[PDB]
DNA sequence: CGCGCG
DNA sequence: TCGCGCG
């Protein structure tokens, strides 16, 4: 199973599981926030833990 | 008969005076010299002053100068 | 405008 | 590549 330190990481993961790959502004807005900056530190931390991947060209995030 | 340049903020006048006497210098140096902590404390102001042609930045050294 | 950086 | 100025 994926290991989440904060429940909000699961919220991101499930959003991407449910809706396919999306940019950080979409993850943020879907979860009640505004911009990529509201979630990017979480996304890159999750990427470092092989929870998510990002396509560097489209900037879309997806589950790992 | 007013002095030149005119600065809209004390911060801008302080940056300009620091660079006139010491410059060029990196943003991290300017931030510390004005009692702040990192480049993030002055970058918004430096690029705004650059857009008004009050300062320039050397791309190679990253040091800011009075224009 | 990508920015992940405390 | 800590470059980053971004609201």
């Amino acid at each position: 199973s994926p290991q989440f330190s904060q429940q909000r990481e699961e919220d991101i993961y499930r959003f991407l599981k449910d809706n396919g790959p999306q940019r950080a502004l979409v993850i943020a807005q879907a979860l009640g926030m505004r911009t990529a900056k509201d979630v990017n530190r979480d996304l890159y931390r999750m990427k470092s833990r092989h929870l998510l991947d990002m396509d560097e060209q489209s900037k879309a995030w997806t589950i790992y």
